[PDB]
């Protein structure tokens, strides 16, 4: 297949992690499809089809963890295999999988946006938060409760390895939000002065477990030790089909120099191995609400978002599968 | 007072943690005053006593938070004290303090390599333990385990912002020793797989509480969470005095630039601070036992270590005032 | 507009607890806007409907915590309003509003009796059961259970400041009951010799948390740490819609004189803050089971009651609003 | 009145445990009514009809706890019972019993099919899992996650007092596995080596709570203690419906013999009484997922399958009374 | 015989509770014997020997719960009956009964200071603390922090049904602290607000337990639920030394018209029963420390403090006995 | 060595639970020292000290776990020991091995009767009481509360594999004690009906943990999820000085054809292990009480019993060791 120069970009992008978040992941996804469909010099619906099941299977190899990206691609790609199944000619396949597309992005933006509004409900006046990574979605929420005129303080951990905290710490306060810095370490120590933990997600399961940044876990397990509020701020594409019939969902091991730079690494002994993984599971015990753009769910309620929403694909094989 | 230049260099090193651990700080407390007695160009008594109050006030001054340090000043100068109030000549006072101190430090010494040999004999082939910072009396257990025989391994977190475990990860390596080294986030994640958890600490108080470096409470908490063992390995001079008569022991609160380098923290807005203590507070509850050179402990039997070892003292005022 | 004298009256007897319990009030409520719809002297629809309207914001601006009320005004009013809005005459317009309200006041019984049949097939001969406050649909399942031949004590606490307990001791012995009598903070020593606690709600949020009378929230965790079944006696009515999209449940604050007489308390100094909660909130970790006239359910099963009785109506304004 | 031997015979052997496991219990029930139907000398539809219902009463008195028999019963003779009120003819009722029974047995073979190919995705490779009583369901899960290449061990359990362990230990070494046989007392103690439990149900009820084989809440207390997951491999037919409305399940409490044989007993002085419950209930806390033929759910979504396939059949009789 | 109207009225006043407290009540008791001693007109030693048993068991069959009491009388008996047998001429013994009850009210006084001073240090500015009933020992904690100028705020719970919290209220404020001011079920609903809880005690058992006032397990379970301190201020003579033998110590139940006023429970039926409770067990691992005029213990190190002080006096009869 | 046949005999008891129970195996063990020491026809001390060291080592050698046994032999050979090295001649040193041995076998006896005395007072009339194996420790407890008039019921588990419940439910029985025989795995079913656990313990160490008959920690854990009280019968001889100084506790695998009859294991498949561990672990966490014949103590002051009876002798090597 020919595959234009924007999908194999996109996909060294998500893969270095210059492109990161798992709602924008998603999007650059989609966003490439969008592009190969745009740029295809296909002349029959055949290798278009083709040009769109390869580039869906390049996006799909770079980072495995947040379901968000091959929920995008299958929201694409669903609707492109059945026109194309459909008999539609070249141009009505193209611009189902430009339109798609599309459709993707703009209600990833506005699903973020209502999380924000229907998340910044909960939150109160005084309120310290905490949090962890950068989440967009947990964002949403902090930058609406203060536009609302809340007074807040957001306690920002540093996220090892890659220091996502650093992000967060920029965004917040760019907004005017008073930021407080600790090291993840930290978070025990101040979890007394919390008052709510507003974190964001990669994949939620069908038993209602959390997958996100490596650490989370451990801040959710100390948030329920000490009665504080655990809210995770996730779009519906966040919830993994696949564990409603028993998959586990794979935790992405990255290189070890993102933890020790290489230049001090090669000086270390062969009898050291650095292990980088870059998510944990959060067990539904240890919170207390999924914020989702369609309203608020105990995170055993999971199980009826994929039910309403993804169920009925599952009987069918991938939809960039031949 | 005429104060010896080992004694500011001693002090300022302690500061910024040229010299540090527990343990390391509080002989090389007993080391400076050991040379200040050595050095003095006093001519009575109470030229030399009074300088030995000015240096015990000086490394005093250092870090609040490890009671080690004290708790050696008070080993010679209680000692010191007697002696001078006793009629002691120049050189039996001198004597006195040089002696103290040597035997202070030659105590040390025996302590943790005892603490090794009690330790050791919970540890079992084949296990898995997790470790935090940088800990003499921790290692001295695994060094030992691992002389013995026993196929280990050792969990080493990385210990943010200083870094303490790149220390361990090499010291352990460098006695044969495997490691696995991961951020500090990660240590609910491979809680799963760790047998026992090995640590150190800088106070123990009267109702057993530790206080340990930032992020050892949270792996204690996650420790209990999975019913894996939490030994705490310290000598009897990091037991807390002042805790029995209810005083609570000072969090130290350390630079924000070790936390975020000045180049790059001189370019972030005001509305954001850094927060960086520099331990946290393990209760009781989450430690199985205390490793001492004189025996296991549970943890609410630090009160029994400290009424035999150091109430004693509580009536006086501090050996060095005035 | 022309409110009548018993839309008043009832308002003033919600506000000062003449008439109080959730169903209770919610009867009132559509009680009240009946006896509006039945006495108006309206010439137009228009002029009824804006009656209603304001007899509506009147009875709503009474009790803001049980959710109840404002679910019984919606009840007659959406159906007032979808009426109206499809230009049902003035005598069609009046049907309308004194039928909604008796199919209200009708359901709420038959609702509440058949809780009680549900709720007492959990009762077994020879139970102790506790409970809190005066709730009709906790009462329904102890007399039904007692009904049926088993041989019940009821451990009533007597529910300060405003003593419900009372009521509901002198209720269930005029049915036969015998009743232990205590003070709500010997709920804890009496939990050994409990069998199941029954109590009712006010508000029921969409992640399944119980608000109800303070001290509900002390009574199920105790029942918890015990292993003793706590069971909600709650009609759906109980259930809140707005908690969906992430809004909070306004806890009543009322007056500080049912704590201390007006006669007492102008006698105590200033620097002394009465402080009187209504309610307090349960989390759904300490509730077993949540009985409803549709049946029994696990409390995170809330936003199923939610979701398929009230969810449509969220998108819309309140049916008395302009 | 004209019972075939087939049904007598299923029904002593279902008394008396040769034939057993709550299934294939359900299986044999099907199979005696398919049987009585196949056999019947009746001449009229009324009199097959009366045979059919004193058959499936005869059945239904057998074992009170594992509510996939009644379930099985239903599936028949809800079929059989709408096709006699339609006005069906012999040949046609016959057909209806015979295809009915037929039906079911194939849907529960296909059900633990399915079971074990998703439960197996949850296994991993070098995964002990333990295991109690002997359950096809969760044997299926083994079996195919063997099959698939795990080198899997499993920790079975004794399962006093009736010994269902050595089935399930000299089954699953018949397939390959290696299994490590303990008595039910020491599952705490292998606990720590443990990475899943696997268990099978009687009983699912409308709360979450599993009744299963005598000492399972124990074992699922402590892999709770433990963090290790429990999953229970359990079909649609073993949720029961009648607790949706409250009904509280019968927990049968076996002959006194099995626990001490005849000959010992009658030694025994009098003031000995000896107790042999052969279920027990294990709250919804204790449990990570069900694994059912048409997914994994959190034990708090049972309501929803309840709900879906049964309670429909609520408001009416049971299909076999007057 | 011939008993003093001093110890008949003290007996009175401490049955009726216009004396009340722990404390106070142990004070009112030596005070009565050393009235008894300072006005006999005894002329031989067993006269005034004979008088002192009589009073002592008139003094002890007042209130049964708290160990103060009975600890007061044998400190100041144990003293007299040894000098009876040793000899002593009336004068002699007369003396030693007055300076015993003289030393014991001295030594509580100075041990209530103490237990301020030592309490005080574990308070911190801005603290929140909580407290239940009315005791002097907490109280001291509270006003020696005020003194010290750290600002603090108590939350006093009113204490059904005899109303103790309404004499701490009046009495912190007094001092210049305020008070918020709650009834006892809303303890959990302020929690979260809290920083410190701070109670007494009547008998602090051999296992740590500590026995005071109905509702402070209550109050102690919620304040371990959310990692709030719960400190117990208590001098040595709440020590229980009959526990180290096994004892249980009686929980003393008082008139049911303290809970219900006789004018309205003679209106109640008889199928009603009142249950009034004085006191509750709360259990070690809910405590974090005991203040003594020793200093601070975990609650594990009662048994240390009976061995020492008590421990000796158990292979004796109680010194009044005949 | 000439080592009688009193002393082989004994030893091939104790291995195959001829003699079983940790204080008989005790006393079974002084008993055979004793009978040596009786009957050597040694000429020389040195020839007896010789014989005696022997049989000492023969005797340690036979089971592991249960600390009472070394204990006992220790009791009797530092007195040997102490005697020999002082230059006692034949006859001294004879009488000095058999007045230790039935020292030790007279305070053992009167040690049991004094727990019972002791751990009946917390026993109350009505109690059910559960036990598990059979301790003569704790049926001294049973015993002596029913002798006092208290009607209670005692709730015996059948201990597998060896059946020590049927010993337990017959010796209760024959002293007119009802009991209730149940499986072990019933344990957490009848939890809710029984108030008080009684059981023993073969060592205890330092840090607290009770290591008693396979089952005992699953039993204490529901006891504990239940708030059901855990005491713990046990000798001061019963707690293990090694672990003061880090030794773990040897847990003894049994023989496999204890659980499965050799007759049918032969014919088992090879891939299934049959594991017997004969003790576990419990952790103080789970224990209320120790009730030895000093007094009640908790669980965490175990190191505070061995410190003052045991400590002395740990810098010394095994007083039968060369
Ligand atoms: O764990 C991460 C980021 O992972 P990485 O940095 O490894 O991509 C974020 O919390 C989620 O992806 C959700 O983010 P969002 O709410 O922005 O989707
Ligand atoms: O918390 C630290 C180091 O603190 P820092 O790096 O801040 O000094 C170590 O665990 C203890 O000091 C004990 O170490 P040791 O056992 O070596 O005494
Ligand atoms: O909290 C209360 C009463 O509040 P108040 O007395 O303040 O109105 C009752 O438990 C519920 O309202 C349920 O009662 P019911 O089941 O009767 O609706
Ligand atoms: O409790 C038992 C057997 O009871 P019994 O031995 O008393 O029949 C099994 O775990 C279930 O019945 C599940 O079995 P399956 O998965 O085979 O249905
Ligand atoms: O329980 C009470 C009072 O009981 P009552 O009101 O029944 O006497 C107090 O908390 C303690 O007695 C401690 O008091 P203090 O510290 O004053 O000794
Ligand atoms: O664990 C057992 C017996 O082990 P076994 O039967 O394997 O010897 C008993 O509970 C203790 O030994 C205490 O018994 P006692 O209190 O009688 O010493
Ligand atoms: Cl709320
Ligand atoms: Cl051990
Ligand atoms: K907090
Ligand atoms: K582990
Ligand atoms: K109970
Ligand atoms: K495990
Ligand atoms: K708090
Ligand atoms: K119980």
């Amino acid at each position: 297949a020919m595959i234009v120069k924007e999908v194999y970009e996109t996909a060294e992008k998500i893969k270095s992690m210059e492109i990161r978040g798992a709602g924008r992941i998603a999007r650059a996804a989609a966003q490439a499809l969008m592009i190969q469909a745009e740029k295809s010099k296909a002349k029959e619906p055949e290798e278009l089809w083709n040009e769109l099941k390869v580039a869906s299977k390049i996006l799909y190899n770079t980072r495995p963890t947040a379901v968000s990206l091959p929920n995008a691609l299958r929201y694409v790609m669903h609707r492109v295999k059945a026109a194309y199944l459909g008999g539609a000619d070249l141009e009505t396949l193209r611009f189902t999988a430009i339109n798609s597309a599309k459709e993707f992005i703009y209600n990833s933006e506005k699903a973020i946006e209502r999380i924000g509004e229907i998340g910044a409900k909960r939150i109160e006046d005084g309120d310290i938060i905490m949090t962890h990574c950068h989440s967009k979605a947990a964002i949403s929420v902090m930058k609406k409760a203060f536009e609302q005129g809340k007074n807040i303080k957001v306690i920002v951990t540093e996220t090892r390895p890659k220091w996502q905290g650093k992000i967060t710490a920029k965004e917040l306060a760019s907004y005017g939000i008073p930021v407080i810095y600790i090291v993840d370490s930290a978070a025990r120590h101040y979890m007394k002065m919390t008052d709510k933990v507003v974190m964001g997600a990669d994949s939620i399961t069908a038993n209602g477990a959390v997958i996100n940044k490596i650490g989370t876990s451990l801040i959710a397990l100390t948030a329920k030790e000490h009665r504080v509020w655990v809210m995770i701020a996730a779009e519906t594409y966040k919830f993994h089909p696949a564990t409603m019939l028993g998959q586990l969902v794979e935790i992405e091991m990255r290189d070890p120099t993102e933890v020790i730079p290489e230049e001090e690494l090669r000086t270390w002994p062969k009898n050291i191995e650095v292990w980088n993984p870059a998510f944990d599971v959060t067990p539904p015990e240890y919170i207390d609400v999924i914020i989702t753009e369609r309203g608020i769910i105990p995170p055993y309620a999971a199980i009826d978002i994929l039910k309403e929403e993804f169920g009925w694909a599952l009987k069918y094989k991938e939809p960039w599968e031949d």
